């Protein structure tokens, strides 16, 4: 085993802490959130933890709605079953510099976006014409 080099992906590693959001219940009702989920999903600040082992980036949310964990290699599409309980398709790629998840599920689509922006992570989450935008400063 030699020492990998890095990748562009480098600038996502690490812990990171929900600061601020936006529109997410909205979001959330576009999604089908029912609402007791929406008022409890909506109050979680999660810590965020995003690592990379050679083409595996691994993204855990620990909350005190759900923990979830996910890991993939970009353009490979994957089954999620999201904090709300949804079994979705999802496919993470990259678009210059932002990860881009697609989530599918019956006859549905929802893209969140992940963007390095100043010292912060920036998350838009978007459901037709419903964005939400959630900002994670470092922990
Ligand atoms: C709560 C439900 C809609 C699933 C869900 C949970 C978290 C997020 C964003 C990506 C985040 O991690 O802050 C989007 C969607």
């Amino acid at each position: 085993q030699q020492m990998g080099r890095g990748s562009m992906c480098d600038a996502f590693v690490g812990t990171w802490k929900l600061v601020s959001s936006e529109n997410f219940d909205d979001y959330m009702k576009e999604v089908g959130v029912g609402f007791a989920t929406r008022k409890v999903a909506g109050m979680a600040k999660p810590n965020m933890i995003i690592s990379v082992n050679g083409d595996v980036i691994t993204i855990k949310s620990e909350s005190t709605f759900k923990n979830t964990e996910i890991s993939f290699i970009l353009g490979q599409e994957f089954d999620e079953v999201t904090a709300d309980d949804r079994k979705v398709k999802s496919t993470i790629t990259l678009d210059g510099g932002v990860l881009v998840h697609v989530q599918k599920w019956d006859g549905k689509s929802t893209t969140i976006k992940r963007k390095r922006e100043d010292d912060k992570l920036v998350v838009e989450c978007v459901m037709k014409g419903v964005t939400s935008t959630r900002v994670y400063e470092r922990a």
